[PDB]
């Protein structure tokens, strides 16, 4: 059932996956930097509410972001860390690191970081799109709420550029189903089905190997026919919005395998997007 596009419909019946279908609770900081708004949504088993919002926020420079130095704020889909203390005031009282760069952004050669939610200087210093060096700053006297809002969830960072980037149901039940397709491929050894999976062209790896040598080293792999057993869990598949004009998604979830003396579990990522036809196409695997 698992990799039928239709069941996963009917599981997600009329939930709000808009910003995400998540399998628990987590909240999504959604900041787009032309309208110069963020608010925080909390997402309930597909109910969303509004935990947060301010106007008039300062992001750094428009654009998508590629290296270190370029002062932009990164465009697509990232998870927020722990408060912390920068121990400079020029932050204002404390910050949140996003995780940019992704492993996306990373195997596409992009650099950089430091990219966070802050405040402004405790001094009076005017910010600036060009002051942040791509970080997001909001008002000093709206960060206790912001911090109340996600201390101790699970909180991902989706940044627009201009456009409203949102969730489709169809889109989320067809990727479901195409990554337990996927899977089943694994799971048999099957090359030319699991390698359906992969974008022939866009695909990219941190050792830059190139789909023909990624090709004949995942047959020559898989040609050990081994039976393997495996289970995901935790899935999350949240919209990922970008500058090239792609439907994306980012896809994680847990995998578990049992050993006869270990159970072992391992964070996967997929950065994808849904091609013409409208199949997954994996851009970046952890």
């Amino acid at each position: 059932s698992h990799m039928q596009k239709d069941f996963w419909l009917s599981e997600i019946g009329d939930k709000n996956i808009s910003l995400g279908y998540y399998d628990d609770n987590v909240a999504i900081v959604l900041t787009n930097k032309t309208d110069k708004i963020l608010r925080v949504y909390s997402y309930e088993d597909g109910k969303i509410r509004k935990d947060f919002e301010q106007k008039e926020i300062i992001t750094g420079l428009m654009g998508d972001k590629k290296i270190e130095g370029d002062l932009k704020t990164p465009v697509g889909f990232y998870e927020l860390g722990r408060k912390f203390n920068p121990g400079d005031p020029y932050y204002g009282p404390f910050a949140f690191a996003t995780t940019y760069p992704n492993l996306l952004d990373k195997v596409q050669g992009k650099t950089g970081g430091g990219i966070w939610i802050h405040g402004y200087p405790l001094d009076g210093s005017r910010l600036d799109e060009f002051k942040t060096r791509g970080c997001i700053a909001l008002f000093n006297n709206n960060l206790e709420k912001f911090a109340q809002v996600v201390q101790d969830k699970k909180v991902f960072v989706m940044t627009e550029e201009k456009e409203k980037i949102r969730a489709k149901k169809d889109q989320i039940a067809s990727l479901l189903a195409d990554l337990f397709t996927w899977k089943l491929a694994w799971t048999n050894s099957d090359t030319n089905t699991y390698l359906s999976f992969y974008d022939e062209q866009e695909f990219k790896r941190f050792d830059k190997m190139k789909f023909e040598q990624f090709a004949s080293m995942k047959k020559s792999i898989f040609s050990r026919k081994e039976d393997k057993k495996i289970k995901f869990s935790d899935i999350n598949i949240s919209p990922y919005p970008n500058l090239e004009n792609e439907t994306m998604y980012r896809i994680s979830f847990y995998e578990d395998y049992y050993t006869k003396n270990y159970q072992f579990r391992g964070d996967k990522i997929l950065y994808v997007k849904i091609d013409s036809k409208g199949k997954m196409k994996i851009l970046a695997e952890q």
